[PDB]
């Protein structure tokens, strides 16, 4: 297809309770995040992520989201390669045992994303990774991050989205033909992150 | 499904750690109820993090102490911790030289050995990162009956550098695997099976 196409084809994903595979520039991270709107988002799909993840399952959030929460930066001092948004990390205050599992992760991705949700509905630290995106979204920063928030929005869902980066067993990550025969075999969507970019672009 | 005495599944323990082997660390089925992986930080494979990443949480942690904490100028991850179990997250890493996005088992493993190497400075160490170090409380076991005092215990014992990488054991259905699973599973990956019950016997005796 074309890149409007993918881009077009990846929000009816989003809207159907499919993930979308999200493939960055080859010259950034070149990597292949897992993606799921975080409202809709089972504890099947969860345990997918975590089984074929990195296991780093990370929420990506706004600016607003995050001061709803009250959750600090991380780190004030930013000095990671490319920049990464990680805030303090949560865990749901109720509803879970030791956080991990597939349902905790699900519970306190919940949690966070809930309407009135307030900061004591989160203690800290946690095993759900949340991700500030930048305001403008990719057209700022071209990151999965940023990508994850605006393929949410353009879906028609809150700016909330569920991401992990896809691995291979042997513990390299997956490449570009790795990630699309994984969403092939999960009926996922794959859509570039320059796809996206021109998309909004455009419109 | 035991065998022996609490003392001989710590020595045990320890003998495997010195033969590359790693260990499974069964906490009190009352606290979590969940069987850590660990791996001495020195020794611990590319083939032992890909392992550990497939078949654990994915949230693969590095057991520090405070020394080695305050060496690197590591904060704890938040000062008024309310987490369920008083996780002890410092801020988050990636080696500064020798990784390319932090996240494969071979990078990894290249944070980790930043991190633990003799001499190593905070500038080694880029924040935030894939590599999620745990402080251990002074007193170890005796103290708090955690996997990150106990990866550090048996770090100790075992003659290594007071550094251990740990990683929760997860069903592929994305349920925690029980002490059944937990010893099926070490079984079948030669890695000793030991409880922090039996650890704090050792220490007390
Ligand atoms: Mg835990
Ligand atoms: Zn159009
Ligand atoms: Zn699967
Ligand atoms: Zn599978
Ligand atoms: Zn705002
Ligand atoms: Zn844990
Ligand atoms: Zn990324
Ligand atoms: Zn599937
Ligand atoms: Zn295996
Ligand atoms: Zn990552
Ligand atoms: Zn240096
Ligand atoms: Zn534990």
């Amino acid at each position: 297809g074309t890149p409007f196409e993918r881009v077009e084809l990846a929000l009816d994903a989003l809207r159907e309770g499919r993930g979308v595979m999200v493939l960055d520039d080859e010259d950034r991270e070149n990597e292949g995040d897992m993606i799921f709107p975080a409202e809709t988002m089972t504890v099947e799909q969860m345990a997918l992520t975590i089984r074929h993840g990195s296991g780093i399952v990370c929420l990506c959030i706004t600016e607003d989201r995050r001061k709803q929460l009250d959750l600090p930066m991380m780190v004030e001092n930013n000095t990671s390669a490319y920049g990464t948004g990680f805030t303090v990390t949560i865990e749901a205050a109720e509803g879970v045992t030791t956080g991990v599992s597939a349902a905790d992760r699900v519970t306190t991705v919940r949690a966070a994303i809930k309407d009135g949700a307030k900061p004591s509905d989160l203690n800290r630290p946690g095993h759900v990774f949340p991700l500030r995106a930048q305001a403008g979204g990719v057209l700022t920063r071209g990151g999965h991050t940023e990508a994850t928030i605006d393929l949410m929005t353009l879906a028609g869902f809150k700016p909330a989205g569920v991401l992990c980066e896809l691995t291979n067993d042997d513990g390299t990550m997956a490449r570009a033909p790795e990630c699309i025969a994984f969403a092939g075999q999960h009926n996922m969507a794959v859509v570039t992150i320059e796809d996206l970019v021109a998309y909004r672009q455009a419109h």
